């Protein structure tokens, strides 16, 4: 049924931030993991002929927890890039300079949440209803795509996977990596 | 304030089921941290008098994410031993075997439990009001020690620190290691 996508960058693109071997096991096994259990427990079921989006929004248990979080690493994956990092640009970044005053106190503010995001969780960029932009976390496979009218705009997968390799216990460490990728020009893909 | 125990084993004592890397940084970092982290947030509440367990069973939020942290760790070295794994003896073999039949099927089913918990999560060993045993799953900082009733007998930790360096994703392997070093002495001496 579902198909794991294509990394949009090579195996060693993302060095020295992310490793090749962390490339590996997260998008070649992890990733992998979740489409082979989903297309497990989809055959016969009211869930076989859906998009991936459509289930993730309307199932709950395994389902849910193997479809969301296929969604939530392909678009992990979208919000790196080895041309990424530094200062954002364009409509994101004003958007940034309306809600805390400067890219550094955004910053700021998403590295405590994500440093204190306990547990296996994800820390989002969103633009609200309202339009304004935001910082939210979810737990285990959540994800802001399930809110009506809520558009996630970038994630930071914080399930120890994500950064053990290279980074052991030190969150803050993977999270300069982050930053040091960080895909602007999808992130306002997604604002835009 | 509170102190990180002392391991009850020495560092290579687990190998080559857990390995020294391992525990320097599970027991030195990830337990320490919890242990730091609760001292900071004691002082000016209801909490700096109180003993480990009280505060466990009395918080919420941060200060029970960091205890209950504390407790289950030191509960989980103690659930793992050099001279431990194989067969089950005593009491609790007699109660594994009135419960699952035999403890092969008990394996099988607290495998199950653990491989399919969801995220960062503690898979146990309980023995209920009743004096039957049972397996219970918990998430995050979540544990058994909070359910009126219900004692702790084993556990087994399932936050992707505890395995990740040494058998990266495949937690069925990671489970045999624990089945080589389960310490029946500590679980007959809980139940008993
Ligand atoms: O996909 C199997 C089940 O996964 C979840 O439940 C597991 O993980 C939980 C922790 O996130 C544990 O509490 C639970 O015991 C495990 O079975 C999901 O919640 C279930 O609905 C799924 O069927
Ligand atoms: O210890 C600080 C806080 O930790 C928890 O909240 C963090 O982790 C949650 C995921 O488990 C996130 O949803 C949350 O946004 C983070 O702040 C705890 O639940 C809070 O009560 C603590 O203050
Ligand atoms: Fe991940
Ligand atoms: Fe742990």
């Amino acid at each position: 049924a579902f198909e794991l996508p294509s990394l949009p960058y090579a195996i060693d693109a993302l060095e020295p931030h992310i490793s090749k071997e962390t490339l590996e096991f997260h998008h070649g096994k992890h990733h992998n993991t979740y489409v082979v259990k989903l297309n497990g427990l989809i055959p016969g079921t009211k869930f076989e002929n859906k998009s991936l989006e459509e289930i993730v929004c309307s199932s709950d248990g395994g389902v849910f927890n193997n479809a969301a979080q296929i969604w939530n690493h392909t678009f992990y994956w979208n919000s790196l890039s080895p041309n990424g990092g530094g200062a954002p640009t364009g409509a994101v970044a004003d958007a940034i300079n309306a809600k805390w005053g400067s890219f550094d106190a955004f910053k700021e503010a998403l590295n405590d949440k994500a440093v204190n995001n306990f547990g296996s969780s994800w820390t989002w960029l969103v633009k609200l209803a309202d339009g304004s932009l935001d910082i939210v976390n979810t737990s285990n496979a959540a994800t802001p795509l399930t809110d009506d009218g809520v558009t996630p705009i970038l994630t930071v997968d914080l399930w120890e996977h994500a950064y053990y390799i290279d980074y052991r216990n030190v969150r803050p460490d993977y999270l300069k990596g982050f930053w040091s990728l960080v895909n602007w020009e999808f992130a306002n893909a997604n604002f835009a």
